[PDB]
């Protein structure tokens, strides 16, 4: 029956929601419907707070992303690491209770191939480098022992990144830092990854971390039609075909938004199992039913 439900033994199958979808009788209702797994999508904490209650009255488990000033004065290191502690053990404390599962550091290696340096040259890493990821997991890991842990991130299949991705993970597994998982964000496209992207991404992955969600599927279209649809449920099949081939790693799979209503990719991208309405589209089924994809994979521009 329920998304959640065709794959209760493949992995959770979650959904980023905002207040709205928690509040929204109706979107509410689906929600509890398809998904076992809750992010805050929201990517004075009271939007963290109701999408934590939504889970806890429904017992739906929270995927902790939403919250996790503090570089703008340009701290010391010492002195940002503080901050951070104070953050993450704070955010992290108010819902033990719920979350099973953090990214507790998104998106610090750079897109840039081009690039000397892999990390992303954000704020935090020119204060601190490598060891604001290590603090950040060694506060997270302290403040909650139990919250799989995940370094979040994205285009997590292109060869360069995932490389440094994967290497960036193991040195700071290797050093010991408690990364339990790795997040691949799954922002596909109709094009997206072929499945051996995926393939040889999560199996890679696999040989450094017991955990691997996928946690923020979404699946824009061009980098509505025939062409659309298909192609649409043809690279989710793809993805899900692959998912369900690494069942084991995978714990989770977390859509990025409740429908393409929803979606930061909006909904011209047509990105999600479910159209505007939250109607399931042929990529639902396409999941569901785990059928195969129709077409191959498109040709890009």
């Amino acid at each position: 029956q329920g998304l959640k439900d065709i794959y209760k033994d493949y992995f959770l199958i979650g959904v980023a929601v905002n207040q709205r979808n928690v509040s929204n009788a109706e979107q509410a209702a689906l929600v509890k419907q398809e998904f076992n797994s809750i992010t805050c999508e929201n990517d004075n904490w009271e939007a963290a707070d109701r999408i934590a209650n939504f889970c806890r009255t429904n017992g739906i488990k929270l995927r902790g992303h939403c919250l996790m000033w503090m570089y703008s004065d340009n701290p010391t290191k010492e002195v940002f690491f503080q901050r951070m502690k104070n953050h993450i053990q704070a955010v992290v404390s108010r819902y033990k209770d719920v979350v099973y599962a953090w990214d507790v550091v998104n998106e610090a290696m750079t897109d840039d191939p081009k690039a000397e340096d892999p990390f992303r040259q954000s704020p935090l890493y020119k204060i601190a480098g490598d060891e604001f990821i290590a603090k950040a997991f060694q506060y997270a890991r302290e403040a909650d022992p139990n919250a799989l842990l995940f370094y979040n991130d994205y285009n997590e299949c292109d060869p360069v990144k995932s490389q440094r991705i994967y290497e960036m993970v193991k040195r700071m597994k290797e050093n010991g830092v408690p990364i339990d998982g790795i997040g691949m964000q799954g922002h596909y496209n109709i094009y997206g990854p072929t499945e051996a992207e995926i393939d040889a991404a999560i199996t890679k992955y696999k040989s450094i971390v017991k955990h691997i969600h996928v946690t923020e599927l979404d699946i824009r279209v061009n980098a509505v039609s025939d062409s659309v649809k298909q192609h649409l449920a043809d690279q989710y099949a793809r993805v899900f075909n692959v998912l369900r081939k690494h069942r084991d790693v995978i714990d989770c799979v977390t859509f990025w938004n409740l429908s393409d209503r929803d979606s930061w990719l909006g909904q011209n991208n047509y990105p999600l199992p479910f159209d505007a309405n939250y109607k399931p589209k042929m990529a639902y089924d396409y999941i569901k039913q785990m059928k195969a994809p129709a077409w191959p994979i498109p040709e890009k521009p």
